[PDB]
């Protein structure tokens, strides 16, 4: 009854990630891919890096990780907890803020959305 | 010129952080001293993890991190795009996601506060 | 059709809301009963006040209200969308901002909590 | 004494704003000019309404309030607190969420900035 983060999932938006081994120091790094973009930037599988909170051997640890997207200049991140829901099944509810690139320090106001990812196992 | 992460910065809070040398898939490490809390806890310098976007090896690239506390079971994650201000001064301009733990899914509504931080050279 | 706030609504965390009339001015006023809270206090019915945008008259259009809730400190804003879903039903997909009552001006980083909302029809 | 929202405002991007007089709801209304676009559709101020609240003798209200744009077709909801710094001067601490209007239930995740604004009297 430990809710882990690695292996296969997938989003309510389509996307699907993967993450592997939580080493030593709480960090892991993994790969996603999303199921919607939204320039001629054709979508590629992308890295992730992130950590999972260890304190407290806590068995619903919070996490956050950053995606590197290769095909934009943008970058998201995610922050979230890792459940285990009424049926015994493992759920990823997350936030992410995904930062667009801006020519002039003038026009930053605009460039952060803001949205939710509920992640279930693939 | 190019806006390089690496180096010690504090942010309008007193917050400091160090980041270390950006390889050459933008990934990083450092370290996070953060002024305020709102904990009983001890605060103790914190790892951080994370990248920075290399599309188009812009000189304003868009990155993020990870913070992972180890006082609270909380987790952060800062995005952002490192700029040449209008006095030459490199600034990250940056957005945060902070999640608290919770014990039910049922209280997962109220587990992510949003804020905001600019980051200059110390 | 178009995609119309008037009238009584519930959301994915079970909490309600009921609309008025819109005005030519795109503004509303109503009630919201959240299920959930996070206080010693009992929940209460409270105002809501808010604005849908009525420029080029759109079908699905955008909009934001504010609830001032009767027993707590705190002011919610919600803003969204109301869309005709892919199975007809009218639906109301928001983000809200929660800020909290803090004591002094060092504490309002802290103070913003960020979720979603789903709502329909009741 | 205590911190009011009525009168003239600026913030840090330059946009001014209105507010007039509190009734004993908590209830506002007021006028937006933004000094900031991203079209070519001329900036014209727009409405505003929202709430304050002053449960328990409150000397530094929490409030919100919707921007209905006249020249897009978004919202922007603002909610914050007012404080009172120690010489007087009044702050609006405040952040929002700017929803963009999308064709299609599909391009909803994308829809919602958000950031941050200090207002002062102006
Ligand atoms: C994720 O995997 C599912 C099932 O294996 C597949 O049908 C879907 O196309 C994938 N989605 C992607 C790559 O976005
Ligand atoms: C950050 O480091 C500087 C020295 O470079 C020090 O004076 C300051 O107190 C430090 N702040 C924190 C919050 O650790
Ligand atoms: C919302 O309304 C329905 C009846 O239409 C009722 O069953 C439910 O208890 C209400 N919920 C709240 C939180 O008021
Ligand atoms: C707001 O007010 C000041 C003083 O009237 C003025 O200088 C400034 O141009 C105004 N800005 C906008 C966006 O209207």
């Amino acid at each position: 009854r430990k809710c882990s983060l690695t292996g296969k999932w997938t989003n309510d938006l389509g996307s699907n990630m993967t993450i592997g081994a939580v080493n030593s120091r709480g960090e892991f790094t993994g790969t996603y891919t999303t199921a919607v973009t939204a320039t001629s930037n054709e979508i590629k599988e992308s890295p992730l890096h992130g950590t999972q909170n260890t304190i407290n051997k806590r068995t619903q640890p919070t996490f956050g990780f950053t995606v590197n997207w290769k095909f934009s200049e943008s970058t998201t991140v995610f922050t979230g907890q890792c459940f285990i829901d009424r049926n015994g099944k493992e759920v990823l509810k997350t936030m992410w803020l995904l930062r667009s690139s801006v020519n002039d320090i003038g026009d930053d106001w605009k460039a952060t959305r803001v949205g939710i990812n509920i992640f279930t196992r693939l």
